[PDB]
């Protein structure tokens, strides 16, 4: 994400880091011990989740390693539109809460009212590189038509637009499927936005999370 900065240490213990390979490929929220929720884009054979990392190059005491064993794409994702860009990825094993993992309740408001949020990842920062310290930034959730405004005939009831206008504050390559925070609830999922990344003038574009509360829940219940 770009024009933010290290985030607190101990303010993220949802954070997941998605890596193929060994390398970091995506951001995740983790929603529930045996769940991380991020982007179908995300999709790749041999996900590898890391939870309770904040310097991803550092071996760090609070951190866990989980394969996934099953990734759950919407049944509508629609990669070309990027409509319903949403996976369920189930762990090898319940994660081990503590203070530096926790799972971040989901809004099901989709008018919820708070309208200035978070977002967090390990995606490319301002200078072109990608930070070994995951990264924090606060803006704010733009309306529909003015995110349609932006993006025409692009925007659907499944995602919502957020950004800054003052310095252009925004998720970016890397960030995907990572989350945005507001009022202390999963409100979206990293998704899309402008290329260059940067949002004075289109804002980052976010998948609605508000919009999948029953499949979430019964999928994790099935």
């Amino acid at each position: 994400l770009v024009h933010g900065g290290p985030c607190d240490k101990t303010s993220h213990p949802y954070q997941a880091a998605l890596y193929t390979s060994g390398h970091l490929l995506c951001g995740g929220v983790l929603i529930h011990p045996l769940w991380v929720l991020t982007a179908a884009h995300c999709k790749k054979p041999n996900l590898q989740v890391f939870l309770g990392k904040h310097n991803l190059g550092q071996q760090e005491s609070s951190q866990e390693q989980s394969s996934v064993v099953r990734a759950v794409i919407h049944p509508d994702y629609d990669a070309a539109s990027h409509d319903q860009d949403i996976m369920l990825l189930r762990l090898a094993r319940p994660a081990k809460l503590s203070e530096l993992i926790q799972p971040l309740p989901l809004e099901r408001d989709c008018s919820a009212q708070t309208t200035s949020c978070h977002i967090l990842g390990w995606g490319k920062t301002a200078d072109g590189d990608f930070p070994d310290t995951i990264q924090c930034a606060y803006i704010h959730l733009v309306s529909r038509e003015e995110c349609e405004h932006a993006y025409p005939g692009q925007i659907t009831q499944n995602m919502l637009c957020a950004g800054d206008e003052k310095y252009g504050k925004d998720s970016c390559q890397g960030d995907s499927g990572g989350p945005l925070v507001c009022g202390d609830h999963l409100r979206g999922l990293v998704s899309w936005g402008n290329i260059p990344c940067g949002s004075k003038e289109k804002p980052g574009v976010y998948t609605n999370v508000c919009r999948y509360t029953n499949w979430i829940q019964k999928t994790i219940q099935a």
